[PDB]
C-alpha cells in the first residue's frame, strides 16, 4: 500500500463511519431557510421533497400544450443511435467519449419522433439556460419563489434555468456539475444515481478520444472523430464504469462505491448538491426543469483537486 | 517532490488562488442565524463581530468585583514556570510537553500573585456554565450548531500567560469581557506547512523549596503527545520552511467583541495582562472536511 492509498483508505473509512453522503434524505415538507442550509447545503447532502411543487405546468405541461403556448417553433434536439447523448460508445475496437447529433426542428417533429419506438433516439437536453433564453413564455407557469427555501443559501438568482423533455431511452452518463442544482420533475420520473464527491477515488475516469454523431446519406449513424489542427486527437475525461451494470472485474475499485438510488415524481424537488456524480434516467416523455447556481468555493473544492491529483 | 507531496502541493495550489481562509471576516453587527449558517459555518470561516454585547459583566466584572461576588472562594488555577501550560519545555537536554501544575487556591491571592512578576505565571480556567450574562445573545450560532453549549469556562490570567498553537475539534465562540484577546490563526488545510512532532508528555511539580521541574508523566514506558513545534511569534524558517508557506492571520478581539473559531482552526492566543473571558464550546457535527482532514493527518505523518 503506498501513501497515497492508505490515505485515501483513511478517506473512505471514515466518511462510511460518519455516515457522509450515505443517503438521500426524504422529506414530505419543504424546510425552512435555516433548515436547508444547515442539514443539506452546508453539509454537502441530496435531500428530495416529496409533493413540494403544485406550479400550474406540473398540471398543464403536455406536449401538445407545449406546440400549443410555443407556437410550434423550431427548438434544438440531440439525436443519438443509442440514447447515450454525451457518453461512451465505440466503433471499431476504439471507445470515444461522443457528442450529440445536435438539430433544430419543429416540436411537432420533436414528439412524432418520440412516438416513434423504433427510430432514432431523441432529446430536449440543451440546458446552457434554455428555458429562459429559448423558451422564456414556460416561465409564466413556475414559481421560482416556492424555491426560496433553498435559494437563501446560495444567495443569488439562478445561473441557469433549463428544461428537458426525453425519451425513456436517452439515458445521461454518470458526470459531475459545477453547479448547486434544484431539479423538478413537472410530467414522469427521473431515476437517479448518485455518487458523493469524496469517493471520487472508487469512480474509474478515463482520458478518451472525443467524437460526434454524424449520420450517412442512408441515415447510418456513425462516429466522426474529432481530430484537431494538432493532428491528435481531442481528448475527454470521463466516468468509465456504467452504474446500471458495472464490471468490477475491470474496475475492483468500484466496489467501494455506496451509489445512491432516487426517483423524483411530478412535483418533487431534488437538490443535487455541486460535484456529486449523478447518472440520470427518465419516464418516456418526462418534462423536467432543473435551475442552476453558481458554486461557493470552500476547501472542500481543494481538497478534491487533490483527490484528482492523487487518483491520477 | 513526490507523490503525496505533489498532492499536497495541488492542495495548497487551489487553496491559494482562492484564498481560502486569507482574512477574518470583521462584522459591525450581529447576523442572522441564516447568515452566519451560509457565510462562516459552512465555510468554517473565523469572524470576528466588533462591540456586539452589552452584557452587564463588561463593565462590573474586575478582579475586585468578582472577589465581593463569589466572597473570596478557593477556584482552579493553573500554574507555570514558564506561562506554556499545554507547551513545550526544556529539561536535561530533552524538549517536552507540559502540562500546567493545577492546584485550587482562594481567589484573592490569584489577584495578588498576578501583578508580582517575580512569581510563578498563573490563570484560572473553570468550566462551570451567570445572571451578569446574555447568552441568548449567540442563538445566532447555536441555531446553526443546533444544540446548546457543551461547555462554557471562564478564564483570568497574566498576560504573562500564553497558549501556544494549537487545534480543537468543536466550534468556539470567543466573548472577551475585559481587556484583549490576540489571537494568530491558521487554517486547517495549511496542516503540512505546520510542523508537528512527537513529545513526551510531563506535569510541573513543585519541590521541597518551591522550586519547579516537569515530572516525566507515565501510564512503565512514559506517554507521548503530538503537538506543534513552531512558535508564531518568532517563527524559525531555517529549520521549520515549510511554514513559510503558511498564511497565519491575526486578529485581537477586545471586551464585547465576539470571535467566531471554527473547529480544528491552528490557534495561538496571547492577551492583556488581567484579560477575562468566557467561552462557548460546541461539539462539531461530522461532515467531509472532517474525513479529508484525517487524510491529510495522514498524509503528513
Ligand atoms: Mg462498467
Ligand atoms: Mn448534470
Ligand atoms: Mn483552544
Amino acid at each position: 500500500m503506498s501513501e497515497v492509498e492508505r490515505a485515501l483508505d483513511v478517506l473512505l473509512q471514515e466518511a462510511e463511519e460518519l455516515c457522509i453522503g450515505s443517503s438521500v434524505v426524504e422529506l414530505d415538507r419543504i424546510p425552512t431557510a435555516l433548515e436547508f442550509c444547515r442539514e443539506f447545503y452546508s453539509k454537502n447532502q441530496p435531500v428530495v421533497i416529496r409533493k413540494a411543487l403544485n406550479w400550474p405546468a406540473i398540471g398543464k405541461w403536455t406536449p401538445k400544450y407545449l406546440i400549443e403556448a410555443l407556437g410550434d417553433r423550431s427548438v434544438d434536439v440531440a439525436i443519438t443511435p443509442n440514447g447515450y447523448a454525451d457518453g461512451l460508445a465505440t466503433q471499431n475496437g476504439q471507445e470515444y467519449f461522443v457528442l450529440p447529433l445536435e438539430t433544430k426542428m419543429k416540436l411537432s417533429e420533436v414528439v412524432r419522433r418520440l412516438d416513434d419506438p423504433t427510430g432514432a433516439v431523441h432529446y430536449i437536453q440543451k440546458q446552457n439556460s434554455n428555458l429562459s433564453v429559448d423558451l422564456p413564455e414556460l416561465a409564466a407557469d413556475l414559481r421560482v419563489s416556492d424555491l426560496d427555501f433553498a435559494q437563501q443559501s446560495f444567495n443569488k438568482p439562478p445561473d441557469a434555468v433549463n428544461f428537458w423533455l426525453g425519451d425513456e431511452r436517452a439515458v445521461t452518463s454518470m458526470h459531475k456539475d459545477p453547479y448547486e442544482n434544484v431539479y423538478c420533475v413537472i410530467s414522469g420520473h427521473k431515476d437517479f444515481v448518485l455518487i458523493p464527491p469524496h469517493q471520487l477515488s472508487c469512480v474509474p475516469r478515463g482520458i478518451y478520444p472525443t467524437g460526434v454523431y454524424k449520420t450517412s446519406d442512408s441515415g447510418q449513424f456513425y462516429i466522426e472523430p474529432l481530430r484537431d489542427e494538432e493532428g491528435s486527437d481531442q481528448f475527454t475525461e470521463w466516468v468509465s464504469v456504467d452504474p446500471l451494470s458495472p464490471d468490477l472485474a475491470k474496475y475492483p475499485e468500484y466496489a467501494r462505491a455506496k451509489p445512491l438510488k432516487v426517483r423524483v415524481h411530478a412535483g418533487d424537488i431534488l437538490y443535487l448538491p455541486n460535484y456529486w456524480f449523478h447518472h440520470v434516467s427518465q419516464s418516456h416523455k418526462c418534462i423536467a426543469v432543473n435551475f442552476w447556481y453558481d458554486l461557493d468555493y470552500d476547501s472542500r473544492y481543494c481538497y478534491y483537486r487533490m483527490l484528482e491529483q492523487m487518483t491520477s
